[PDB]
RNA sequence: GCGGAUUUAGCUCAGUUGGGAGAGCGCCAGACUGAAGAUCUGGAGGUCCUGUGUUCGAUCCACAGAAUUCGCACCA
RNA sequence: GGUUGCGGCCAUAUCUACCAGAAAGCACCGUUUCCCGUCCGAUCAACUGUGUUAAGCUGUAGAGCCGACAGUAGUGUAGGGUGACCAUACGCGAAACUCAGGUGCUGCAAUCU
RNA sequence: CCAGCAUCAGUUUUGGUGGCAGGAUAAACCCAUAGGAAUGUAGCUUGCCUCGGUAAGUAUUAUAGCCUGUGGGAAUACUGC
RNA sequence: ACAAUCGACCGAUCCUGAUGUCUUCGGAUGGAUUUGAGUAAGAGCAUAGCUGUUGGGACCCGAAAGAUGGUGAACUAUGCC
RNA sequence: GGGCGAAAGACUAAUCGAACCAUCUAGUAGCUGGUUCCUGCCGAAGUUUCCCUCAGGAUAGCACGAAGCUCGUUUUAUGAGGUAAGCAAUGAUUAGAGGUCGGGGUCGAAAGACCUUGACCUAUUCUCAAACUUUAAAUAUGUAAGAAGUCCUUGUUACUUAAUUGAACGUGGACAUUUGAAUGAGAGCUUUUAGUGGGCCAUUUUUGGUAAGCAGAACUGGCGAUGCGGGAUGAACCGAACGUAGAGUUAAGGUGCCGGAAUACACGCUCAUCAACAAAAGGUGUUAGUUCAUCUAGACAGCCGGACGGUGGCCAUGGAAGUCGGAAUCCGCUAAGGAGUGUGUAACAACUCACCGGCCGAAUGAACUAGCCCUGAAAAUGGAUGGCGCCAAGCGUGUUACCUAUACUCUACCGUCAGGGUGCCCUGACGAGUAGGCAGGCGUGGAGGUCGUGACGAAGCCUGACCGUAAGGUCGGGUCGAACGGC
RNA sequence: CAGCAGGUCUCCAAGGUGAACAGCCUCUAGUUGAUAGAAUAAUGUGAUAAGGGAAGUCGGCAAAAUAGAUCCGUAACUUCG
RNA sequence: CAAAAGUGAUGUUGACGCAAUGUGAUUUCUGCCCAGUGCUCGAAUGUCAAAGUGAAGAAAUUCAACCAAGCGCGGGUAAACGGCGGGAGUAACUAUGACUCUCUUAAGGUAGCCAAAUGCCUCGUCAUCUAAUUAGUGACGCGCAUGAAUGGAUUAACGAGAUUCCCACUGUCCCUAUCUACUAUCUAGCGAAACCACAGCCAAGGGAACGGGCUUGGCAGAAUCAGCGGGGAAAGAAGACCCU
RNA sequence: UAAGGGGGGCUCAUGGAGAACAGAAAUCUCCAGUAGAACAAAAGGGUAAAAGCCCCCUUGAUUUUGAUUUUCGUGUGAAUACAAACCAUGAAAGUGUGGCCUAUCGAUCCUUUAGCCUCGAAUUUGAGGCUAGAGGUGCCAGAAAAGUUACCACAGGGAUAACUGGCUUGUGGCAGUCAAGCGUUCAUAGCGACAUUGCUUUUUGAUUCUUCGAUGUCGGCUCUUCCUAUCAUACCGAAGCAGAAUUCGGUAAGCGUUGGAUUGUUCACCCACUAAUAGGGAACGUGAGCUGGGUUUAGACCGUCGUGAGACAGGUUAGUUUUACCCUACUGAUGAAUGUUACCGCAAUAGUAAUUGAACUUAGUACGAGAGGAACAGUUCAUUCGGAUAAUUGGUUUUUGCGGCU
């Protein structure tokens, strides 16, 4: 499984706190970054990395894009004039099959029967309209996140359409 | 389908159809010895399986239950 | 002209600020041997005192609540295209957003005018 | 005896060519006249620089857009012959 | 047991529109009520014959296997001298 | 099941873990295989309640066979999503700030006092959920009712009922008529003698691995039991229905050529043989539209200069020098040089210039949007991304001509049955086909019958003619030396 | 089963060479089978040889050293055979 | 131990023996256990098979239902089968646990030996050998899980049985050649064998799924004999895996 | 057995506000709020008119029934008016066959008992058919009670598997590359946080799609192909490289690509050289050419597990390679077609051959601190292959001659 094979979803929803026999740990370090304070305060300009598609942005790549852009935005300042968000969470626990095997095995591990994707990963859904990487950035001079949206969509499956918001 | 043994102080058990119970090992504290052992003293530790009766009086006798243990018969 | 009851009936029938009326009719004021009840006067009781009370109404817009014109997504029966989607036959077409609006409806019973 | 297929003479059904017309309509292959708005080409004159051209006047050489008024043209979707 | 009384149902009765025939009888259909009555309402038995099947030479074919009675120590395991 | 063992069930007529021969015996096989005329009428199903039940079968779903009869198109409503859309409620987290108490710091013997980073609330700012839903379609569907004729008054009797409700009869009114002839089904119910009881694929959505054909639930078409055309090869798709034939007209789709039909017409980017997969990420091929900086107020390029005085401006620092970091932000000479575009030495030492100067004299350049191109792209038998090969014989947009399904379509003919009236004729609707049933037709051995034919030549052998519904039988020739059919 | 490369009790004992009954070789004494000729590939069936001395192959498998008579000379340790 | 029973083997053997089982000559020796189970032995003491209530007169007859053993309980015995511990603390100094405490059970092992026909961990750890050498041979301790009678241990002779070093050496190979016997080639005679798919190119393409056989394209003539092991998959039996 | 019926009375959990007390509070209270508390046991669900709180007395855990309907094919089950039976409660109205909606068990066979309708001259009685109850048949719709199974026989089965081919690339490899970091300054001499997109089919497997009248294994010998994801040979360019040592990239598949030791063995792991010792697929040519060490049964033993016969995802000892290629691939040799034809040359075409090092010698020159020692010539030969190969080599030569023993 590369993130080529963490693209779409015939994995249907499954995400509540009541009905769950415990989720694994995530990678996710921080949501809002640069400014914590200013959402639309200092920043009347935004770029949204709006999805064309209805994909699962897996928690693997979710931290990846965000941490590349974290390390990058220290040169300009470690709290420069941007506001890189994480939005929609891994609420849904990503079900992934295997260890599997029909005959000739330890106990037999099935696949077909034993259809339950035995909980391995975590993934967020980033459907149409939705974004994770909302970048509220400054009006004049230092806009830095247009560049840092190549670095956002790279660590993301799919072909996201860049919309000025 | 029908009968026998056992239940007592923590643990090991002594011992009993009416005047109402007994010692070791252990536990503690003080003597004692050059010290540990040994042993006395003092502290104690149970209403003798349990519910309810009989009697002047009950561990003890009665009706009935809990529970460990043991045997024959079953239909063939 | 009014007062009281029975409602049917639930969120356009909901709440606050604040005013105002008294014996046709209503409600507070105040207290108890003995029945009757207890923790306690919650059964029962004169002339009078009085709007405290509660049902009700006026004054009132602060809020529940509410609305054109207009703008618009999906889509059966089908019919045209695309990798992670987009666009059409043909029949209908919202919230969001707004000119603006707003103090119920209806039937029945008793009594005075 | 059905199908293919049959002398010789006359006729139907269905569609088109070509010639012509009605419903109903007037643009045209291309159609008059008067007044006002416009502005293209040829020829002449004048001015200025330069050897190659350009600007202004030219209704007084010749001709037009678009509108208004008056007057006159006008064969065809459909449908039939 | 009589019978009273209810039921599948037969037969009667009543009504709608068309309706032969008339202000009088007669024919048929659909639905419903009322009312009278009978049969285990199955209202004959026998027979040539047919059907699918239980059974019957049992559609044709492919096995491992039991009980009973014979014959083999001619070869061969063992015995003895 | 005994004989026998130092063991290996070695051994016993090639058979020994129970000798061999014969009989009962054709033991039996819940499993598998094989299995004999034709046409016509006509023809499904792979689904289920349920089982010590599973390659089966009682029952049910669906059409067998036979007799007697059986729609809807759509109008009025009534019941049910929460798709839609959302964060009220509940669920999971991102933001500003406000601020009790708590926590930290400091002065204090513990005790006491002074400050301050984190709270609900709440205002402002912003994320968001299969067991989370305030509001709540078109469109399909149920259930009831209607388009296709029933409503209402008065009086009496019996039940219910001691009131009253509900119904039928008596009785009045509302509610259509002339003329001629006569009754339609595309759906219900009953019942004898079979079959299925194991299927495939395409479209679409769900739970679910969108890594995979993992695996399950809903809904729909064709095949199963279907002609023919299209597609190089391929049941499902497209067009679509078939008994039997030639015409009349055209679908789905084709016309440079193998192989029939334009080397056509008009306009156009592009000519790479594009046509023939592919993202991040990127480009002076090449064209168009829109907006704007910019322009005789001298756009822009090349070539050519002034590289100035204050001055090493100031300050990071060991040193900082325009040339480290950071701020002031000028004066100068007021037709230009900023307190600076790029290079260079630790650095000076050295060098170049946007800013800007001087020649020249017209449309140039940034964005923004669209199209053709173009870069990213590796594997083993002989073209291998077409055979010949095509630069238009590619492709878009607009047009025209030619070709095109047993369907479409003309008319006749073949199959059973109905009605009118026998003898049967008119004539409706349909006719691809496997199980299966019924009907009809051809069939052997044999026979009650048996006459007829025969030795002047019977069956047979062999060979020819040889009707037409698929089934197989009459006549005729060469020849036989006794058998066999009218009815 | 066989006109089959077979099973099959069991008798007799010369010369010289080598213990005997190995081998060697003649007697008394016997005999070459129910098809044949000529050449004599590839390939399967026999021996020889330079140089090397284990280097090769599952594989000292295969193949090599040596050998008699008579005399000399010779190892641990014993259940002391 | 055979046989239905008669009748015998065992056996005219007899404990100096007969037989089932365990076993193996030689030579030095043999520590310890009664929970669980069998065999054998023993008597203090507990249980299991032979009643009698009811019908003759308007309500007043008759006969069918407890006692013994093994067992319970107690005693003998392991050449019949079986059994032989955990947690915690502790010595100069890296480093270790003599000894001690505590829990648990019926109660916790000697003489002698070790990395196995048995070792997860392990190219463990060390010496010597080898062009590399883990074998040869030298030990290490880090025993997943050694231990005295269906026996440890002393210890000579013998083998178509099992490894290595060492000496001479070897067609096995390097390295193949040459010559020879017999046949193949070729011929005569008589005369087999199980044995009967229309058919017999390759590259690309579709596909009952790896085609000479089907779609296109390239290629493909016949009379005849000797050769050689690649496919089709020969000669054949209803597969060896695998499930009913 | 009240943890039921009926009457009568009441509205919370909880918070704020403190009160001597207080420990949150105990008890209480003013003030505010109202189905969020309470629910056998789970989840949903009902509910203030109370299904919650509070107090007393009652015994319906009820007889005899059922119109009209639920409704499964069935077995089997529910709603169920209404009337009588009929006791104690209430002023009466009043509503229920014990229950807030909301899982909670056993037949035929049987067993034994109570209630009491049908019988052999015939007075009794034997024998036999409603109903209700005993009894962990949990699969809730139910036969005392345990099995290895390999000497081996027979009939069937991808109804079912080892495993093959297909598919994806799961598990993952490679590259582009987002490029912040860090290497002396310094995103890319080099090193690369964090990882992803396309390709791909190698680590390593997901899947019963396609297969039981055969789908026989591994390392090597031998001989029959094609490609380059490139070790070496031809040709080129660049560096943070002084010549030269060192470091990196492009054009391009004709040819060359070792010898031994550890280990079954490529892997694992070491050595001696040599100019030096590559990558990938192809039924890895590959058991009717070949070995049968690696690799599907059968003597016997140990460890480990089970009452045991015996077993094991653990090891050890012996234990079947038969035969003549039908058709084709295919390598040699002959026979016949535009008169004929002994004899041989065009090249429209088919098959083929292949490599490297050292030495003489270039040169002691280029260039350098020092070790060192480049461009480029002419000349010769040694490993190795094929064809040619018969003399100076090495050997064989049964043909024809020579030595010894019975």
């Amino acid at each position: 499984r590369p993130a080529r094979c963490y693209r779409y979803q015939k994995n249907k929803p499954y995400p509540k706190s009541r009905y769950n026999r415990a989720v694994p740990d995530s990678k996710i370090r921080i949501y809002d970054l640069g400014k914590k304070k200013a959402t639309v305060d200092e920043f009347p300009l935004c770029v949204h990395l709006v999805s064309n598609e209805l994909e699962q942005l897996s928690s693997e790549a979710l931290e990846a894009a965000r941490i590349c852009a974290n390390k990058y935005m220290t040169t300009v300042s470690g709290r420069d004039a941007f506001h890189l968000r994480v939005r929609v969470h891994p609420f849904h626990v990503l079900r992934i099959n295997k260890m599997l095997s029909c005959a000739g095995a330890d106990r037999l591990q099935q696949g077909m029967r034993g259809a339950w994707g035995k909980p391995h990963g975590l993934a967020a859904r980033v459907d149409i309209g939705q974004i994770i990487f909302s970048v509220r950035t400054k009006d004049s001079n230092k806009d830095v996140v247009v560049e840092g949206l190549r670095r956002a969509r790279y660590k993301f499956p799919g072909q996201q359409k860049i919309i000025l918001s």
